[PDB]
């Protein structure tokens, strides 16, 4: 029902002792409580479905907020993962991950993969000696201005839009003409294909500003289970700083938000690509999480506490 929201604080990072700045932010996961310094000993305190501190892991992460969520997925529900977050803050790096340097591991044992990684190869480990007979597809598509690129198209440019429909056969889904779904036969072919996705998106930063920042990406995974169909979305939005108490998607996703928790009968999914493709994650059927990343430096105290906010009104939204 509800729809879960967890906090993730990233930790300091070298340079981040430099400008001036002290650790504003305290964590405390058995009381799923998140404390923010905002005097100018004055502090804010909010309670979530879980709160993860600074020390957290990629591993924890996963364990405790995906597993349980994947599980789902297997039994033929739709699943949603959003990270929430200002730039900086570690949206990419949980969703995505990142490789540990000089070659250490092999991108299925790297501690720095995050959720996307860890799901792909996850998938095909549950899968392999209960029932059987199963397919995995995956897809990859970026809003940017309002405008949808596959980051999975091998016989296309990046720079080629796609556009979208709605789908007849449904009423509250869509259709995203020429969307590349890559099915991925087993565990040794995620990894190129990741790969693909980083090379193409490259590209696109050349060609759009601030491209990685503003864009908001959709990572798919469908799986057909032999029956049942689960799907489970990975979003990593835009950077939150790009709202604010330009980016039509960020604005309509508050919007809708907002419009859920007040129970306005009218909410606001067409007016944006983002809420008409996820319109279903929304106070839909589909079980939704929410990740809200945030910082420990007192510099994005502002940001911080917006965050905050934004994520706490936003476990009042009920789905089904
Ligand atoms: N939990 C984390 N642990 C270690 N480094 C992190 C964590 N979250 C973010 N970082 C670092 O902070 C910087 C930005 O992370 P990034 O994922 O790009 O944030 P965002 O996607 O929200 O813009 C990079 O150095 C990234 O490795
Ligand atoms: C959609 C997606 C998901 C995860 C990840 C990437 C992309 C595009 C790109 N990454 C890459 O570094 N490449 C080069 C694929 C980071 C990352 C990942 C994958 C596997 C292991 C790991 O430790 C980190
Ligand atoms: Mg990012």
């Amino acid at each position: 029902k509800n729809i879960q929201v967890v906090v993730r604080c990233r930790p300091f990072n070298l340079a981040e002792r430099k400008a001036s700045a002290h650790s504003i932010v305290e964590c405390d996961p058995v009381r799923k409580e998140v404390s923010v310094r905002t005097g100018g000993s004055s502090r804010k305190t909010y309670t979530f479905d879980m709160v993860f501190g600074a020390s957290t892991k990629q591993i924890d992460v996963y364990r405790s907020v995906v597993c349980p969520i994947l599980d789902e997925v297997i039994m033929g529900y739709n699943c949603t993962i959003f990270a929430y977050g200002q730039t900086g803050t570690g949206k990419t790096f949980t969703m995505e991950g990142e490789r540990s340097p000089n070659e250490e591991y092999t991108w299925e044992e790297d501690p720095l993969a995050g959720i996307i990684p860890r799901t792909l190869h996850q998938i095909f480990e549950k899968l392999t000696d209960n029932g059987t007979e199963f397919s995995v597809k995956v897809s990859l598509l970026e809003i940017y201005n309002e405008e949808l690129f596959d980051l999975l198209n091998p016989s296309s440019d990046v720079s080629e839009r796609l556009q979208m429909f709605d789908d007849p056969r449904n009423k509250r889904g869509v259709i995203i003409k020429g969307l590349e779904e890559i099915t991925v036969h087993n565990k040794d072919e995620v990894y190129q294909i990741l790969e693909k996705g980083a090379a193409k998106r490259t590209t696109a930063a050349t060609l759009m500003n601030a491209y990685s920042s503003r864009s908001h990406s959709v990572f798919s995974v469908t799986i057909h289970m032999k029956v049942k169909i689960g799907k489970l979305n990975l979003v990593d939005l835009a950077g939150s700083e790009n709202i604010g108490r330009i980016n039509q998607s960020l604005l309509t996703l508050g919007r809708v938000i907002t419009a859920l928790v007040e129970r306005t009968p009218h909410v606001p999914y067409r007016e944006s690509k983002l809420t008409r493709i996820l319109q279903d994650s929304l106070g839909g059927r589909t079980r939704t999480s929410i990740i809200a990343t945030i910082s420990p430096a007192s510099l994005n105290l502002e940001e911080t506490l917006s965050t905050l906010e934004y994520a706490h009104r936003a476990k009042n939204i009920l789905n089904k």
